[PDB]
């Protein structure tokens, strides 16, 4: 095998010039996507404020057409779901993650219209849900479509092509080329074995969706925190800790969610009916807390900066961070179209502006600014529950950009993963999928 | 399948064992790679006040320049052909190896080789970087602890190379992502599935690079300030300058490798020979290091200059043709030391020169050159080393122009295309083919 690495290492990067091609193809229609689904999101719960304005003297019947109108779009989601592809329910992220594994089958004539469409009701409704599981699943998808379209053949093209689509429907979700590629390659692709996936082509691919997003979302940032202090030697202690505290609570977090979808199966049996109106009164229930509380329903990417920016009291942020745990579980473990990945961003977020309140009167000493712990904590509850820190760690440096943070950011989510495999949790998509693959060998 | 289920459950459960000596590996190669950078940094200084007594007759002034650097090269290539061979040149293409188990690690002899050797070549003023001595040390550290604690497994062995390597080029530039990055895009096996603990690299790059903040806080090896933005109608001008480091990557990864050819015959292998050479060419670097600063040195201090514009294209055209002539004549001789960061001036003089013409064709475009400089910085560590990925996130976490993420990474990806539509291959790569062939033959 000496010889045949000298044969390898001359041929190393090679990528055949067919999938480059394709790669820069499946790019463009995934941001194209990622961009329509955002604008179709943002469309339908825009109309439904609109409603509560056109309404916005009785009260009650307001409370109503809250509920009414996140109700029916929730539905129509389910059903969309339950009918016609029961694989395009839940995030989307484990399922693309089994077509890598080539164990789970990428249906794109039924998924792509029904994740679109499903995932603009459940998250149009302003229920407590990500974009990154539609344009994942999606993008992966499409990924397949032009694969199959232009009959490519080869491991190498059906693994790349999944993967650049993956990519760059991460990458269009948040503006974030590199926590994208890097998504790849630190999670989405096979992990016990080797594979042929060009990184090279993962990234033109990931180029072209987020120049896509930036025709269409130019000038306007997702999330805006402005620049920080920056963060002394003898402070880091600190978020080592907050690490830990992430480390033990992630596995938690992470039971209660695979719990909750098991609680939530009794419910509906997986009758297609009763599913479809439990779906209508948890997307009906975002819709109303949309309104009397919005900080406990919505993707929240709006309450990080407030949060951050220590504009909230202790007591609002232990309010947000057990409503918004409530209604995570329900909205994701329930099996609507729609990530779990973002919503952890504002709880993380939350976690950790509350820990760096407690940092700053504790320690006058130190100077502190508990949005530097908010920052620290945005892609903890990711390192500790998706067990992806280097994604994570990417992800907020790219939304954020507050690199003279990136000690803390790595510090504490290095204390999420190990104390989050110390106390016996595992990765949530890793899981879930397994969950998905023994219930396809129960059933026989 | 029931397989993937069984180690879907299992994944991420590395021996808390690899964890704790991880956070060793670091430490110590943080605190070697302090050291090696405190040590190199002293010499440079020392020869600067040499300078200062002889200040007033030019001639002996230039001659106690150039000996004072031939000398201290001599030492360095001395050290290696005498006692560690494999710690010529970068050796990162030698760690390379030690990860598919095609090379040695020799640790009792390369630590002291490359630290002392790479400390007289450097210290020297030679066009090299401390990427390839920290890279191939922290290599060696982390199969030292290895051995010391007879830590037995793949894993381990894989892990603990890997996290050391990773380590210690995060040391030689505060760049604790790019470390990590480098690992999981070009040092590890590429051809075949390995046990690699991601955390667990992590975890050493973090003791490594925290170590190197207690020794080096408050001040950056590069800042560039805030530049503007890009906007969209200028995008395909960094396609283009992706594009014209894409050529020349190739063709200046045969020069390197060509060099080490055309100089071999100088030497022929001797001890001797070689020696006396190495003294030639570090004498010429300390004598360029003052006539002419920009031609020698690791280029560190021309990065900025040249972002802000304050060099005329001639001065530009200059600095560039006169550093590819003297990052080949040290790094292809053989000498302990990177060709990593030379790599970051030339891509950076290369970018500017570009932005230059770009300012004037273009006023429509409001365009500053120092945005086409950090887009060409990483560019030919992306055409010839063919690591786009760690190169646009090293610049990232070297310039933090974020803002300019999306030039960056199409000037990389343009870099690396026609890199391989033109023939080109990975560097170190190439490197570690050219060694194993002479291996086996």
């Amino acid at each position: 095998r000496r010889r045949q690495l000298i044969r390898q290492l001359l041929e190393r990067d090679k990528t055949p010039l067919a999938i480059l091609f394709m790669a820069a193809v499946v790019g463009t229609l995934v941001g194209l996507a990622a961009v329509a689904f955002d604008k179709g999101v943002a469309w339908l719960q825009n109309q439904r404020m609109g409603a509560l304005v056109h309404t916005a003297d009785n009260y009650p019947l307001l409370l109503t057409v809250a509920f009414l109108c996140s109700a029916v779009l929730a539905m129509f989601g389910y059903f969309l779901v339950r009918k016609y592809a029961p694989e395009a329910g839940g995030s989307g992220i484990p399922e693309i993650e089994g077509a890598l594994e080539d164990q789970r089958p990428v249906r794109w004539w039924r998924v792509l219209p029904v994740k679109f469409f499903g995932g603009l009701g459940t998250l149009g409704g302003g229920m407590v849900l990500g974009r990154e599981g539609p344009t994942v699943q999606i993008g992966g998808n499409i990924g397949r479509m032009v694969l199959d379209i232009f009959r490519l053949k080869g491991d190498e093209a059906r693994h790349t092509l999944l993967a650049t689509g993956a990519a760059a429907g991460l990458a269009a979700a948040f503006n974030a080329p590199l926590a994208g590629i890097l998504f790849i390659i630190e999670e989405m692709r096979p992990q016990f074995r080797y594979t042929l996936i060009s990184i090279k082509a993962v990234f033109i691919g990931v180029i072209m969706s987020t120049i896509m997003y930036r025709i269409f979302n130019h000038e306007v940032a997702l999330i805006d925190v402005g620049k920080l202090s920056d963060a002394p030697l003898n402070t880091l202690w600190l978020y080592l800790i907050l690490g830990i505290i992430f480390g033990i609570f992630g596995p938690i977090f992470n039971k209660w969610v695979l719990g909750m979808q098991d609680l939530l199966h009794r419910v509906h049996g997986g009758n297609i009916t009763k599913w479809v109106l439990m779906g209508g009164a948890i997307g009906g229930l975002c819709g109303l807390l949309g309104f009397v509380a919005p900080a406990t329903s919505g993707g929240g990417f709006n309450l990080i900066p407030i949060a951050t920016a220590g504009n909230f009291s202790m007591g609002m942020l232990v309010f947000i961070f057990v409503a918004r745990v409530i209604t995570t579980l329900l909205c994701f473990s329930s099996g609507a179209p729609g990530g779990i990945f973002a919503p952890m961003l504002a709880l993380g977020t939350v976690l950790g502006t509350a820990f760096g309140m407690v940092a700053v009167e504790l320690f006058p000493q130190y100077h502190l600014e508990a949005g530097t712990f908010a920052i620290a904590g945005m892609g903890a509850l990711l390192a500790a529950s998706i067990r992806a820190p280097l994604t994570g760690i990417i992800l907020v440096l790219e939304m954020t950009d507050n690199y003279q943070l990136i000690l803390p950011m790595i510090i504490t989510g290095l204390g999420a993963t190990l104390l989050a495999q110390f106390t016996g949790g595992k990765p949530l998509y890793s899981a879930i999928l397994a969950r998905t693959l023994a219930k396809q060998e129960a059933e026989q």
